[PDB]
């Protein structure tokens, strides 16, 4: 299992314009478009990223390349990231894929934000900070993908994807 497969496996893949778990334009495989309500101005920011007229459906190659770029925005917004940063480095491999499916999800910001719990991670205190992470609106709105996250965090396996 690699980030790339984890995030596929959470955002799913849809090729036409849909809304998110917060009702936003999102398109591909999680990406999202724009927080504003009308439809236009998400055609207008798809087409705008794409660089064609698309009339509101990509194809999986096109996808695929949003992904990438993502994906890697995500891990380059990490290690920019004053308060990131030390927290990665301290991780083994597969609970440094949690960290990045969080921001992916949240942006750098939003997990910045969880002072707590970064400290625990940094710390090697498994357990605890999966208590602490699981005290969130990002847990009680998304529970599932957020048991997942917690879960790869805890154990350090891909267990929770398998
Ligand atoms: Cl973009
Ligand atoms: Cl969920």
């Amino acid at each position: 299992m690699n980030i790339f497969e984890m995030l596929r496996i959470d955002e799913g893949l849809r090729l036409k314009i849909y809304k998110d778990t917060e009702g936003y334009y999102t398109i591909g495989i999680g990406h999202l478009l724009t927080k504003s309500p009308s439809l236009n101005a998400a055609k207008s920011e798809l087409d705008k990223a794409i660089g064609r007229n698309t009339n509101g459906v990509i194809t999986k190659d096109e996808a695929e390349k949003l992904f990438n770029q993502d994906v890697d925005a995500a891990v380059r917004g990490i290690l920019r990231n004053a308060k990131l940063k030390p927290v990665y480095d301290s991780l083994d491999a597969v609970r440094r894929a949690a960290l990045i499916n969080m921001v992916f999800q949240m942006g750098e910001t939003g997990v910045a934000g969880f002072t707590n719990a970064l400290a625990m991670l940094q710390q090697k205190r498994w357990d605890e900070a999966a208590v602490n992470l699981a005290k969130s609106r990002w847990y009680n709105q998304t529970p599932n993908r957020a048991k997942r996250v917690i879960t790869t965090f805890r154990t350090g396996t891909w267990d929770a994807y398998k």
